């Protein structure tokens, strides 16, 4: 519980300037965010998470790393190059409800797209004491600036970052959250209000 402190200081400080590899990182620096991770999966302090959602999940999270990167032609399609931004990640969970949202926001300065986003609303249940199973009810891109830019490319998009699947949940305390999904990934997510989506 003093490890905690000290590994999730450890994991944020790795992570400054890597933009939470969502464009790829080196080797060295994913292995020793790994082995952070793991590190705090392996103390985790909410066991048999599922039986907890409402204290530990509900609520609004912002992705702080993830092994989703977005690389090479997926990203020269997608702009995001030098016309598109893509900026915070984020992932809603409604416990009373059995809902799991995420939103991806974009902006393009030159587009003056000041704000946009892709919205993926899902519906989750409960499958085990770790794991809850995913599935997509519906998908939107804002505003339709922004859908005229990502239209012929949607699915694509879509793909990249739909929680369709399941999720474990490895990691929660007050302030943090670890998953695992389906494919493997992993994801960790921080505390954030929902206001600031």
């Amino acid at each position: 519980e003093a490890a905690l402190g000290d590994a999730k200081d450890a994991l944020y400080a790795a992570l400054e300037g890597m933009n939470r590899g969502i464009f790829g990182m080196t080797s060295e620096k994913r292995s020793e965010i790994h082995a952070l991770v793991e590190l705090l999966e392996s103390k985790n302090p909410t066991p048999e998470p599922t039986d907890k959602l409402q204290d530990k999940v509900d609520g609004c999270w912002r992705l702080v790393y993830s092994t989703i990167s977005i690389l090479g032609k997926k990203r020269t399609k997608l702009g995001l190059r030098d016309f598109i931004s893509l900026g915070d990640f984020f992932q809603m969970i409604d416990v009373k409800e059995e809902k799991a949202v995420n939103v991806i926001k974009f902006s393009a300065r030159a587009l003056k797209i000041l704000s946009g986003q892709l919205t993926i609303e899902a519906s989750y249940k409960i499958t085990t004491k770790t794991k809850v199973d995913i599935t997509l009810d519906s998908s939107t891109i804002t505003p339709d600036q922004l859908m005229n830019i990502f239209q012929k490319n949607y699915d694509m998009l879509l793909a990249i970052f739909n929680p369709e699947g399941w999720l474990e949940i490895t990691y929660v305390d007050e302030s943090l959250r670890i998953g695992r999904d389906d494919k493997a990934n992993i994801f960790v997510l921080e505390r954030a209000d929902p206001s600031e989506v």
